[PDB]
C-alpha cells in the first residue's frame, strides 16, 4: 500500500486503561499485569476485558498507524467511537461502535457481526491501521508481508469521533504476557 505518508503519532490514554494495564512511560506500549496496578475506578475505564484507547481522536482526514504483536497469543485491534460501551459484556461489532480484527486461539477474524474469517499465510509481527473519515473505510495491512491487505471496513457509518482501539487480550494460558507497541514512523 501507500499510505504511510497519512502516518500519525499515536499515545495511549492511561484513564481509559482497564486497572490491570501497565502502560509505558512514554504511551507507547501497554502490557497486562499479574494484578491490579493501584489506579482508582471511573467511568471511562474498560472494566471487563484488558482493554485501552488511544488519546487521539480523529473527526475527518486519513491516518495511518502500526502496531507491534510479536509473540502474542489473542489480541484486537483498530478503531472505534469515542463513545463506547466500557462496563460490563459487549461484542465487537460495528453495531456497537467498534471495526477490529483479532486474534484468537491461532485464528485471525474481522469483528463484523457474525465475525469473518481472515485468509492469513504470514502471521503478522505488525499490523498497519488505516482510517479515511470522509470514506468510511478502515483497513488493515500485514507489515511482516511486504505491506498485504488483512481486511477493508467499507460503508463505515462511524456516526462520532473515533478513537484508536487496543487489546492485549488475557494472560491464561501463560503464552500471552508480551505488549503491544505502538511502532515509530
Ligand atoms: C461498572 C461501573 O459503572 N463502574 C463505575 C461507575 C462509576 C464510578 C465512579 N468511580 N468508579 C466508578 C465505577
Amino acid at each position: 500500500h501507500h499510505h504511510h505518508h497519512h502516518m500519525v503519532h499515536i499515545t495511549l490514554d492511561r484513564n481509559t486503561a482497564n486497572s490491570w494495564l501497565i502502560i509505558s512511560k512514554d504511551r507507547r506500549q501497554v502490557r497486562m499485569g499479574d494484578t491490579h496496578q493501584n489506579v482508582s475506578d471511573n467511568k471511562e475505564r474498560f472494566s471487563n476485558y484488558p482493554m485501552v484507547l488511544g488519546a487521539q481522536r480523529f473527526s475527518s482526514g486519513k491516518m495511518y498507524w502500526e502496531v507491534d504483536v510479536t509473540q502474542k497469543e489473542a489480541w484486537d485491534l483498530g478503531v472505534c467511537r469515542d463513545s463506547v460501551q466500557r462496563k460490563g459484556q459487549f461484542s465487537l461489532s460495528p453495531e456497537n461502535g467498534f471495526w477490529t480484527i483479532w486474534l484468537w486461539q491461532d485464528s485471525y477474524e474481522a469483528g463484523t457481526s457474525p465475525q469473518t474469517t481472515l485468509h492469513i499465510q504470514v502471521p503478522p509481527c505488525q499490523i498497519g491501521i488505516f482510517v479515511d473519515y470522509e470514506a468510511g473505510v478502515v483497513s488493515f495491512y500485514n507489515i511482516t508481508d511486504h505491506g498485504s491487505l488483512i481486511y477493508t471496513f467499507s460503508e463505515c457509518v462511524f456516526a462520532g469521533p473515533l478513537r484508536p482501539f487496543f487489546n492485549v487480550g488475557f494472560n491464561y494460558s501463560g503464552g500471552n504476557a508480551a505488549p503491544l507497541k505502538l511502532c515509530p514512523l
